[PDB]
């Protein structure tokens, strides 16, 4: 994925509710630093829904590809009110940016 394109997707569609930087603030949604390799719903200091807490999967490229295509289908009961990203290559670019920014 192209992380420069992914960053602009993140700004356009995600930054309204999320930060990615280490120690970044929670907003409507949790700060996302440390996302990869972590189980769902464990962002430190954020009050997740039980659904987000209980999904039980580990975030990685493949699980984020599925989640971000249709969030409420993957995690029924989520309070992330976002329709999803239809195009696979856009999701791949976003997730490549996420893998870089949430670990740097
Ligand atoms: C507000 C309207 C949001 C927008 C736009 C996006 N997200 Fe979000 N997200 C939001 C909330 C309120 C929550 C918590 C939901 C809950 O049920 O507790 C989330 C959660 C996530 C997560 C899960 C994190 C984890 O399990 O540790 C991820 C990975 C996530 N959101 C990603 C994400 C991306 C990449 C977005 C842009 C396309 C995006 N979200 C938009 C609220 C909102």
């Amino acid at each position: 994925g192209d992380v420069e394109k992914g960053k602009k997707i993140f700004i356009m569609k995600c930054s309204q509710c999320h930060t990615v930087e280490k120690g970044g603030k929670h907003k409507t949604g949790p700060n996302l630093h440390g996302l990869f390799g972590r189980k769902t719903g464990q962002a430190p200091g954020y009050s997740h829904t039980a659904a987000n807490k209980n999904k039980g999967i580990i975030w990685g490229e493949d699980t984020l590809m599925e989640y971000l295509e249709n969030p409420k289908k993957y995690i029924p009961g989520t309070k992330m009110i976002f329709v999803g990203i239809k195009k696979k290559e856009e999701r791949a670019d976003l997730i490549a940016y996420l893998k870089k920014a949430t670990n740097e």
